[PDB]
């Protein structure tokens, strides 16, 4: 049971993706993000059976497409931990040079 | 508003990161991630208490250096979001284009 | 000679203080801190004579007394060094404590 | 919030990384700076070179860099609050006997 998603259906400015073994931080951060974008018109889960299916990410849009809004997400928490990452170790680099 | 953080204490087995004008969610799902490891004694974070003027990290580890312990969970939540994307990305083309599983 | 100031009018919504061997970069950031106030209408400086007078500072208010944004302005800008102080102060003592 | 940190130190000189200030700032500190007859070099970054955030570098001929930048921090704080000083009076006097 590795991590999956795949779409379940796609609208005029929507999508819906189920998602699979993953995360629940991960999924709510995931929307949290969505949520800071200016495009975005909804952003939440849905589900049929609540303990045993998967959730499905819901996202609709005001202006272009929804997979972007995903995409812009996505990218944006990908980079922030990236860029985390290099925090740490320039900060871990110079305190141990300190010491 | 540029995120900043620095090391500010450091004893046998622990560390204390002062992390300046991050999403207090970063400062959680990192401390979640750090709680997962195995060598990790205590983490947590401090953002409204106690009264401080900027969020501070703390971890204690077992074995091992307490900034590994850091690293460990930086990069492990880099692939998470990271191959989020990927499967995201490979899905939105796959259904663009045709060939529901 | 040392730095002055001296009220030389005041109406309703508007005061006008001449400004006295005071370095221009201080003058300068004085109003450029009153521009940032939502609460000013105008915050400028005028002059008679440009090379033999002292400069006066002018502001007017859309509400509140004009004073009370001087002051706030000049709050702000103390506080900024105060703090700037603390910062330099307790990252020097980190930095050679590492060392 | 700003914040900053040493990151170069040498005989007599000192570079500070400094996030989230505005450059009005960086820019009268260094101008201070510049003032001390104890200093050498002092200079701002901020849009030249290429660098992630702004950085000061100061060299002195005598004492410590350090001291140098708490010298023009301590002034410029004093500038300030008798500035405020100075005008509090005067609002006080005025609103009095206008």
């Amino acid at each position: 049971a590795e991590s999956s998603l795949r779409v379940i259906s796609k609208e005029k400015n929507s999508i819906t993706v189920e998602m699979i073994n993953y995360d629940n931080t991960l999924l709510r951060t995931l929307v949290e993000e969505i949520l800071k974008d200016d495009q975005v018109d909804e952003a939440r889960y849905y589900i049929k059976h609540p303990v045993i299916d998967n959730p499905q990410i819901y996202v609709r849009v005001k202006s272009g497409k929804p997979q972007s809004a995903i995409k812009r997400a996505v990218r944006k928490l990908s980079k922030l931990y990236e860029d985390l990452g290099t925090q740490f170790q320039k900060e871990f680099q110079r305190y141990e040079s300190d010491h």
